[PDB]
């Protein structure tokens, strides 16, 4: 009787960071309560100024990661804004039935719609929208986010010990289309149902402008630069909806990979880099070794270097030369 | 001695259906007796009606499904009719030698071969026409299936208990690439030589025009939709000859997958989306907990829903709100 | 204390032949010492004559593999005579810090560096030059090969028996984006400089014009056909610095695969196709069973053959009839 189980209301973050929870269940079974607003807004997304009409869960692209533990329910408030245009829903990769969610979760704007759904296996799965006959434009403005359900006793390592997080981080890789010109400049659009038949023509070039984590080119980076400690162990959950993404951490490793983010498959060990097909959520642990900057990639170096699918690590510490040291350093 | 084992001839079926077979074998090692015909023939492959010339086994995109089990012998007598214009032959990723087998069963137009291999591993295979300068023209206008070899005991979880399916589907995805003049419609060709070196233009922009699932949009849709009942235990085989693919069913999962298609190896649990690589099979085994519609998609979404790589599977049942409920539904 | 352990110097060789070493450590571990020299030249890639400026590690693309054991420190001294023009480094994927080592190795023309780092990790990794700002470039020129650090007790399957290799080939696989006119034709230019934004213009396609192992189309076959007999175990290493590939010997299997090239991790058994993403390398171990000539591809079989990705194997011995045979030769 879901009645009689604990209800917890969840207070979201903006990506990359996470909220709070617990790695190993502290509590029964609960009701998970999360509210998100769908916001419809500009967001520039590179460093030319491009600026693209975005549809968002919670303002953010990606969309907030969502914690829980597994055969929790689940109970999304979702609102759609009189302040939007658009029709948006959910669907949830962690649930099962209705197109994850998306049949029952159908809101114009000014309405909101309550959806609930047991997360019955452990992962970080993908949840996006997916309106009817507008799937791939919803998903490729930014409407897309993960959960994570965590084994009630907290993640294992390939012989069954715990593996416990310091830290966590989400980073969300999101393929933007921007319209072309044949002379290759981009277009810019007076309202949806005027860009939308452009959209789908830019899609169908499987060739994206832009590749970028946490919304815009240099996103994670400077300022908001993901940190860490030497020894700190941390986990960093990736999603991409749409396409496919090979992460890499340059100057470190995924100790520990899921890949395509299932927690009871045991993970991947040392990898260098790993591959997160489209329409999947990936995690991987690593212990830092070494201080320093390290760049966190998607390893078609174009992708990241080029089209914007790179961000930085700041990690503190002390450096250690038996791992690493320059013998001679560049000269003549 | 091949001549004293028994010999079983099969009749195949139209994807996405396959033959009868039995998952446990019931019988010792056969030899196990193909015959398919190649049909070169047009195929409207969308719904503005776009017609390419196709060329098939057995007159289908894809190739049927063959199912043998581990160490019978296949026997394929492969049969290339005087009314067709090219030659072909067959390669089987199953089989070890001669280019796969490719190399001994060139047919010109009214001539025919048979070839016998031993299947040695299990899993699923793809085969394909590979004609020796030709190969990804073939491939790519249809001319590939996939073949089933299971364990003699049967396919196993994780832990190696017993999974049984009691439904099997063959979904075979193509990718076409229907030439294009600069203003972006299709070209049309009067010979097979004629249309040869647009056709190599267009592979070689590695864009996909379609991506299919039964030789064309919405082929495994409507009447043509999957079924199943809750709690039937489905096993859907995927094959893709030439490009990635990453198979999703929305609002289900793949609970046991082997997403390179080897049952020697232990299942992945739980899967979301899983990769295909391109020249490979794989298999998801799932039992449906909810009844209603079912997308079974690739995930990149633009190559779903705009170049056609989606089908649909319809479930009856009784709904578990247990597992997925509307709690306040859509309203203002 | 480092000073205390034996030194030895390794030769290397050119792709796809591998230097000698031991795939069981015979030493306790060593500081393992390789040079390298940086060479900018022209490269023919294709047999249109296609004459492309690279950039390589000791004259070849790929670089040659690096084989070490496991907790060895690997010293590299690198060159980077003053007949180059550009900036170099180099950045290791089995390293730990400063970006694999790219943030202490700048050398400019006529400099040189040393670097050494602990092999703390078996498995094969990627290694390429990555200079700030200009790391694709560098990368799709040719700029990357691998290393092989192997287990102190050499390869295990997956119950934890033996793996030994008779024989190790190296395939680099490299993708070139050559500038192309409005025309198609691939423009040619008078220096690095002012290729420069033509090189990041082809790239952000993220369509390669090319596609070729160990260096240009064809090159590994005809005199220069990978060879092996019938019986004998051969270990396949293929990297890809940049795109993602799906290697495939038509006519074989891979027996035992580490498709992600890390050997803490159970190799995946008798694969048909395996994905190895782009910036990663990969291994995979077969035993002949049939003589003759095998291809080697990648299988998007338009990147095989229309774009190179294409090698052949040759291999002596008794033709196995039980395997494979014709029953019916091609006939009327
Ligand atoms: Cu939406
Ligand atoms: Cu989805
Ligand atoms: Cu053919
Ligand atoms: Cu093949
Ligand atoms: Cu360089
Ligand atoms: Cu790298």
């Amino acid at each position: 009787d879901i009645s009689t189980l604990p209800r917890v209301k969840v207070d979201l973050v903006k990506p990359p960071f996470v909220h709070a929870h617990d790695q190993v269940a502290k509590t029964g079974p609960r009701v998970v309560e999360f509210t998100m607003t769908i916001e419809e807004k500009k967001l520039v997304i590179d460093r030319e100024g491009t600026e693209i009409h975005a549809m968002t869960f919670n303002g953010s692209v990606p969309g907030p990661l969502m914690v829980v533990h597994e055969n929790d329910y689940v109970e999304l408030r979702l609102i759609n804004p009189d302040t939007n245009t658009l029709l948006h829903n959910i669907d949830f990769h962690a649930a099962t039935g209705a197109l994850g969610g998306g049949a029952l979760t159908q809101v114009n704007p000014g309405e909101e719609t309550t959806l609930r759904f047991k997360a019955t296996k452990p992962g970080v799965f993908v949840y996006h929208c997916a309106p009817e006959g507008m799937v791939p434009w919803h998903v490729t403005s930014g409407m897309n986010g993960a959960i994570m359900v965590l084994p009630r006793d907290g993640l294992k390592d390939e012989k069954g010990q715990p593996l416990t997080y310091d830290k966590i981080y989400y980073v969300g890789e999101q393929d933007f289309y921007v319209p072309k010109d044949e002379a290759g400049n981009y277009k810019k659009y007076e309202t949806p149902g005027e860009a939308y038949e452009d959209a789908v023509k830019a899609m169908r070039t499987l060739t994206p402008t832009h590749i970028v984590f946490n919304g815009a080119v240099g996103a994670l980076t400077g300022d908001h630069a993901l940190t860490a400690a030497v020894g700190e162990r941390v986990l960093v959950v990736h999603s991409q909806a749409n396409r496919d993404t090979r992460p890499h951490l340059i100057g470190g490793h995924g100790d520990y990979v899921w890949a395509t983010g299932k927690f009871r498959n045991p993970p991947d060990l040392d990898q260098e880099t790993w591959l997160i097909p489209g329409g999947t959520a990936g995690a991987a642990f690593y212990t830092f070794r070494q201080p320093g900057v390290y760049a966190y990639v998607n390893h078609n170096l174009i992708e990241a270097f080029e089209l914007g699918a790179a961000g930085h690590f700041k990690v503190t510490g002390e450096w250690n030369d038996d791992l690493m040291t320059s013998v001679v350093k560049p000269a003549s």
